[PDB]
């Protein structure tokens, strides 16, 4: 007998889609909060996965589509497509992507979730459908833009979950006391998981790599396996040197093994950057060749008795390097001697930085996936989008010239170095104007609260050409103007031109270190800045601390 959207919320909490502590759950919550929570299609996609195992492959979901209408619509459509394919819903029971994204018909989205709650697939899973037996969605268009909600995704599967299962299934150690005894439990775990790790590396080389060489070209082996044989080397040595440190009573040398191997573990950059490319190539040679497909089964049978496939095993190196800081965090907790706790604290710092190095590669690999998708959907685009930096924001806007008065309804893609003025042809987008942001600057003019009256300007440094940018709400103007400020700030960062330097956004392809903080320029895409004059490379926040140019 409660309003239908409140029933939907309760069904969503039951499907483990919404955190029970979420504001949407609370008394007094407005229907707009449910629309904001479902808008980007992430929870909706998770909802189908919670009802049906592998209804949606995580690689098909954009897990954080913050400022991208493009990524949001892809998610909503995936959710919608899976609904008729795997849940057997009719097109009449389904809503159109904009009924949710631009809250054109929110009731329809609720009806669809009700149809979904009433499907057997869900009914059987123990979950109570809804309803058991007015007009509040009309003002939704006006309220849809409101606050980044980090906590909204608490019930969403991480990208690294699949890999963490395979890792823990393998590293599974056999199963109160004092701090020293607990400290010894940590040391034992560090060695036991490392031994299994080095053997797992060995298993990949011996039962997969070497036997597959008879089936695959050296080219295919390089793509699929990368530097697994080099990782085996580093670890075979790391294992020997770590055991020596654990061999001497007291293990007050252990931390130095970690430090020495921090630079040696840089070989992971190569592994992390090519791992997904490897997986897709492995998946294709396997799908095309029945002989390779059968050999992989035999390799899996002879190595672990069908427990792990090669595809699962190749996810293990990224997981191991993420665990080092966790195994050291627990050890340092149970280390109650001032110098030894501080020595291991330095090793922990070195392993946390390696965990950040991992995550930077992952982020940049996700950014490239986004860029290549933008590229395919954008027509009349001659330029390669990867030369223009990171995507900042994308969606509909209204535009005119500085002198002109009549506004044109356009679609825009903002990246660090460029603004792409488009007009969509259904799903594809026509590039009408490619604005290079190098010569432009943002100017806001206060002169309100009328749809599309919220405007700022894009003015050229030569005063040559201009643009008046109009947005539906004051919230959308705020969102867009902040991203333009962020973009322009990345083009001309603080201290870019200091001490004779000409620091510009640069995408390093070779392993470079910051000339100021000595730390790695982490990642594979626009990692930082370069001065063409003295060839100095730095982090955005480090430009001040760089010695002068010549
Ligand atoms: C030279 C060959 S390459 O393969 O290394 N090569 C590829 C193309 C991209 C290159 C860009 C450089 C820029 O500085 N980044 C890294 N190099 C080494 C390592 N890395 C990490 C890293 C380090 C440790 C761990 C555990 C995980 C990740 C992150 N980021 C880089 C690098
Ligand atoms: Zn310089
Ligand atoms: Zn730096």
């Amino acid at each position: 007998g409660s309003e239908l959207w409140r029933q939907c919320t309760h069904w969503l909490i039951q499907c483990r889609v919404l955190p029970p502590s979420h504001r949407v759950t609370w008394d007094g919550a407005q229907v707009c909060e449910l629309a904001q929570a479902l808008r980007d299609g992430v929870l909706l996609c998770q909802l189908l996965n919670n009802l049906l195992p592998h209804a949606i492959n995580l690689r098909e979901v954009n897990l954080r589509p913050q400022m991208s209408q493009f990524l949001c619509l892809k998610n909503i459509r995936t959710f919608l497509s899976t609904c008729c394919e795997k849940f057997g819903l009719k097109r009449s029971e389904l809503f159109e992507a904009f009924d949710l994204f631009d809250v054109q018909d929110f009731g329809k989205v609720i009806y669809t979730l009700s149809a979904l709650s009433w499907t057997p697939i869900a009914q059987n899973r123990g979950i109570m459908p809804f309803p058991t037996e007015e007009d509040i969605y009309s003002g939704l268009s006006d309220q849809i833009d409101d606050t980044e909600d980090e906590d909204l995704y608490d019930c969403v599967e991480n990208e690294e979950a699949e890999g963490d299962e395979i890792y823990e299934d393998l590293m599974r150690s056999e199963p109160k006391m004092t701090e020293y005894d607990k400290r010894c439990c940590c040391l034992r775990e560090i060695q036991q998981t490392e031994e299994k790790y080095t053997d797992t590396l060995g298993s990949i080389q011996q039962h997969f790599l070497k036997p597959l060489q008879r089936f695959l070209k050296p080219q295919d082996i390089e793509i699929i396996f990368i530097n697994i044989e080099d990782l085996l080397r580093v670890h075979t040595h790391f294992l020997k040197e770590m055991k020596e440190a654990l061999g001497t009573p007291g293990a007050a040398n252990l931390y130095q093994v970690f430090i020495k191997y921090k630079e040696r573990f840089l070989v992971y950059g190569r592994y992390c950057s090519q791992v997904e490319s490897a997986s897709k190539h492995l998946d294709r040679v396997a799908a095309a060749r029945e002989d390779v497909q059968m050999k992989l089964e035999e390799c899996s049978q002879r190595a672990n008795n069908g427990r792990f496939t090669l595809r699962d095993l190749l996810m293990v190196p990224m997981q191991r390097v993420l665990k080092y800081h966790l195994l050291l965090q627990e050890l340092v907790k149970h280390t109650q001697e001032a110098m030894e706790k501080e020595n291991l604290r330095l090793a922990l710092d070195a392993m946390r930085d390696l965990a950040q190095c991992v995550n930077e590669v992952k982020r940049d690999n996700e950014t490239l996936r986004q860029i290549t998708n933008f590229q395919l959907s954008i027509e009349n685009l001659d330029q390669s989008l990867a030369h223009y930096g990171r995507p900042k924001i994308d969606g509909e806007l209204k535009i005119t010239s500085v002198e002109r008065r009549s506004k044109m309804d356009r679609y825009a893609f903002l990246l660090d170095k460029a603004l792409l003025i488009c007009k969509r042809r259904g799903d594809s987008y026509d590039l009408k104007d490619f604005v290079n942001l190098h010569s432009f600057q943002v100017r806001d003019d206060s002169s309100d609260n009328k749809k599309w009256s919220h405007m700022f300007l894009l003015i050229e440094d030569q005063g040559a050409q201009g643009y008046e940018l109009f947005f539906k709400t004051r919230e959308l103007k705020k969102k867009w103007m902040e991203q333009f400020e962020m973009a322009i700030s990345n083009i001309y960062p603080e201290n870019a031109t200091a001490n004779g330097h000409d620091f510009q956004m640069f995408s390093f392809e070779e392993t470079t270190s910051c000339k100021a903080c000595q730390m790695l320029l982490r990642g594979t895409f626009y990692q930082g800045y370069r001065c063409h004059r003295c060839r100095a490379s730095a982090h955005k926040e480090c430009l001040g601390r760089v010695p002068p140019c010549g």
